[PDB]
């Protein structure tokens, strides 16, 4: 079975087995690249990559995945896009859909990409919107499976620390619900995900055997976790509020799990080697913000495997929807 | 096969640089490449060729059409955007042309004066293709003529009658007039006299038309202009690199030439089709189109939503044909 | 004999024979492309081109060379958010190194590219930093060889006129010392290269048979030269008055006493009124052309477009040598 010709707009649109299939495909494509046996399933296909806001990481993952599979790409960056100011999205979708075989869109509201998905007539893939970051969560779930000693996703427990009211938190929560996982959102109540979405995901989790806990208590939130995940907190008010949710070595110890792994979608502020991270940390007497250098660079840290897996999972999305 | 040989290594700077039969050859070639692509039998004639795409203005259709065409034909591309170049600021176009010509096998240029692209064409040493200037947009019109043929069962171009409404002296108007003269068509340019093409260009086209059996009418009278037309064509009333303050004094002047359902009815032709080079301002789903239309109490500018989305509209077929026709130009001039 | 897996960060990192090898490979690749016999050694490789500062010239040479060799490229152009603002270079290098097979960097301090080179895990190539422009000098040396009536580099004498205190002057001086050449830096004393780099190059030149001369005297500086080289001079008002005596004009060519002397320039050049900037500057001083006159630039002595073409072939050599298989 396949997702041939589907769009990839948000994980809400997919079943448990369909998400698993994409992850399994990602693993097979990864192995094949490393083994030099990769079969080009997108040979002769042309893809357009529309970025209304810069996202070099997502961009590079799409380009490399396309190139590996025999496709060619057109990158349209923030200044290149005429959409919404000079040309409607409906018109733009119909035009691009005539010339290209598939289209990636990274932008603002989910409603924009849904309209592209409705009008383009070829597969449309969401590289990130305000609401959702579905490609990231695929990469994360693949990374979890690679680092969990054969535990399936439904047997995994993880915590996301800090500000969960944003695309990454939203997508982790949906993904966890879908896959029957036990997720804890650990952070200040004001920054828990949207109540409507939580309610929807709780409904999903009840059918899949998943669990969703929202808590301000770090000890309770991380106890027993296989993975700990965080992201940047964006600052005076936010830092003071978020500071207790910093992932440091003590937090790892509080899991009680010597095999705990640490994940971060990146970029991370973990030391004074960025302009911004130094500015903030100095103003606040910190060394690293959402995560400490010690944790970020430890053997528990799997962030660069997670980063690499952006590419393999985006490759799976394109192959599944557009490959032949 | 003189024709094919005679196209090799040419620049594609304006349709004034091509014969009737050459234009027909490129259109036919476009149709052949369109069929082959759909059939999955396309033979790559630009394998190993590298093409530079210089864009001094914004583009969606023309950029993507060059990229896709190049990719389909085995070529690779380097896109240099409006922030990327600055030509003439730090480096002369003569120098830039000579440098790019040593590295690349073909160059596309979209920008300002026709003189600039002609200088590029003179100095590069490889084929240079005009993807739009202030004065001309020749690839557009190849796509438009292919679309007209495809939507005129039986008819050749010399049998077709069409009207262009609006700003007749913009690049698209100019090119449509040239193209119609070259192909023996009956073209009406319908819009205010202040925006008619340059009298020297008109004279040149009228001379061409007399030998092909074409007809060129410039008129401010909508009914005389559209009566009997097979196709009605328009474009946005202010062009790129005109300043946005031009809208203020152009909308009211151009408003009588809006393509609405009533204009279609005035052709007297129930099978009239509508064309537009795109982008179009036909509703409130763009910030600029809403703001301008609202300033005049309009809904849609040069074309109404009703027309644009009707069964008479063939704009997305026209847009797709941008790629097949660009492909033809590159294959003819650089292919082997 | 190979450079497989090496970075190409600066000519200081290479031996005389390694530089010669790269130049010979550039020549071979050039001949192969013209002959239609090129063999693709980067087939299937993906390369990232990071340009923190624009250069359409260097960019196009990397792209075309990658394309000819079967590679695919991702061009990442200049923005408000530079490497090190939001993400460390160490993190960026590691991520890009997992996705790509090779990485070009053009940007700011040499330290940045050295860090990228240390962390990426794949070959890293310097397309220009504040300190060094190594790919340019390889192109220049190939061009010199091609236009030298049978002479090797060690046999060549050349002068660089004007402002030498910058990446091009620095690289030309290193390159010349490495290859045993006789280089004259001809210009006002305040614009000679960094004194520490001069000292280091004088030490290299002593091992290779090279010669480095710094002088303000044009006649003495250009006497006997096979090539004359310059670059743009733009504190715009004060520089131009200082630099004006070092304009390459026909009289300077004649002062070499060499009727076969050739003129080189890394480009872009201000040689007339057909650029906004060149016209704006020249007009203040009643000049037509700044560092070079139109007459010299467009003359039969000028080899600037051969030099420009050679940016591609030499960049191709660097990628093939380090990443090819
Ligand atoms: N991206 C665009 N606005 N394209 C329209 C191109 C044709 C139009 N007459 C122009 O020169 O502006
Ligand atoms: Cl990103
Ligand atoms: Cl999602
Ligand atoms: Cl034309
Ligand atoms: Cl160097």
């Amino acid at each position: 079975f396949n997702l041939r010709n589907r769009n990839f707009l948000k994980l809400l649109d997919f079943s448990t087995k369909e998400i698993q299939f994409l992850i399994d495909l990602s693993a097979d494509l990864k192995k094949a690249k490393y083994a030099g046996t990769e079969q080009k399933k997108l040979l002769g296909k042309n893809i357009a990559l529309i970025f209304e806001k810069a996202s070099t990481r997502t961009r590079c993952a799409f380009e490399v995945a396309a190139f590996d599979q025999g496709a060619q790409v057109t990158y349209i960056g923030p200044s290149g896009s005429q959409i919404g100011d000079k040309e409607s999205m409906k018109d733009t979708a119909r035009v691009l859909g005539r010339m290209y075989d598939g289209i990636q869109y990274r932008g603002f509201g989910q409603a924009i990409v849904e309209e592209l998905g409705a009008f383009a007539g070829v597969p449309v893939w969401n590289g990130l919107t305000d609401e959702f970051h579905p490609t990231q969560i695929l990469a994360d779930f693949l990374t979890m499976l690679e680092h969990s000693q054969g535990k399936a996703l439904a047997d995994i427990q993880f915590a996301y620390l800090g500000d969960a009211r944003n695309n990454v938190g939203n997508s982790l929560m949906v993904g966890a619900a879908k896959m029957g996982m036990d997720i804890r959102l650990v952070g200040p109540q004001a920054y828990w995900p949207d109540e409507e979405l939580v309610a929807a995901c709780q409904a999903i989790a009840k059918q899949t055997g998943g669990k969703i806990t929202l808590t301000e208590n770090v000890a309770e939130g991380v106890q027993g976790c296989d993975f700990l995940y965080t992201d940047v907190w964006v600052w005076d008010e936010r830092v003071a509020l978020m500071k207790p949710y910093q992932v440091n070595m003590n937090v790892l110890k509080q899991t009680g799990n010597p095999n705990v792994k640490f994940m971060h979608c990146l970029p991370a502020f973990h030391n004074d080697e960025t302009t911004i991270g130094k500015q903030v940390a100095d103003k606040f007497g910190m060394k690293g913000l959402e995560v400490t250098e010690e944790v970020f660079e430890s053997e528990h840290s799997i962030v660069f495997d997670e980063a690499e897996n952006r590419m393999h999972t985006i490759k799976a999305v394109m192959v599944a929807t557009l490959g032949s």
